């Protein structure tokens, strides 16, 4: 049925979300009540990449990313690695994590990932800020035109 797989390549995929970093406040929000939060992910060649904030609560963390392609039935815990630069908040560290994108991905499966951050003696879990990480393709995604943008207060 299903025609096989022999010999192709997909073009690259794109993000259902807008970066969490561009809301600073509905950013920190996340990062001082759950004291964890994706500062910004971005997609690559059959790859991802994401910096990840913590707050300086204890010593010891632990960040690890929870990515699966299995409608969350067949997930792996991935090793998050530590950055140092001048940007690189001095008080928060800042933990990147690089996931190797699955051979194929078709519209037949899910595919969501989200952040764990164990610190004292507590488990923090952030998934999108909200619900998931929705990860689609760039040819996927449907482009609408005609349309006016959006503005409103600012909150005093």
């Amino acid at each position: 049925g299903s025609s096989g797989s022999s010999g192709a390549e997909s073009e690259s995929f794109v993000l259902d979300f807008s970066q969490p970093s561009a809301d600073y406040l509905d950013f920190r929000n996340r990062l001082q009540a759950d004291h964890v939060c994706l500062e910004n992910c971005v997609l690559k060649d059959k790859a991802i990449a994401g910096t990840v904030k913590v707050q300086n609560l204890a010593f010891e963390k632990t960040v690890k990313i929870r990515m699966t392609f299995d409608t969350w039935k067949s997930y792996t815990d991935f090793p998050c690695q530590y950055v140092k630069d001048t940007y690189a908040g001095s008080d928060r560290d800042t933990f990147s994590f690089d996931i190797s994108l699955p051979e194929k991905i078709q519209s037949y499966e899910r595919m969501e990932f989200a952040v764990y951050y164990e610190c004292n003696g507590q488990t923090y879990w952030d998934s999108n800020r909200g619900k998931n990480y929705r990860i689609i393709r760039a040819e996927l995604k449907s482009t609408q035109g005609m349309t006016k943008p959006h503005s409103g207060p600012d909150l005093g």
